[PDB]
């Protein structure tokens, strides 16, 4: 799954945030149902349909102590 760059509520294909994504992109759907913790940095959102979401990992971000913490759709197990 194509892994997606996150900062204040836009998604773009580069860490840089420079090449914004198509506003149609699937995962605009996941991102009005999920939200982001705000102390996380580095968050990576997997470009997917809110369906496609609902059992699987949705995104991934850097705690302050840079430690990756995964999260999971509502019917993952």
């Amino acid at each position: 799954m194509r892994a997606l760059f996150y900062k204040d509520g836009k998604l773009f294909t580069d860490n840089n945030f420079l090449n914004p994504v198509s506003d149609d992109n699937p995962a605009y759907e996941v991102l009005q149902h999920v939200k982001i913790p705000t102390h996380l940095t580095d968050v990576v959102v997997y470009e997917q349909t809110w369906e496609e979401a609902l059992t699987r990992l949705i995104f991934v971000g850097s705690d302050s102590k840079g430690r990756r913490q995964y999260f999971y759709g509502k019917m993952h197990v």
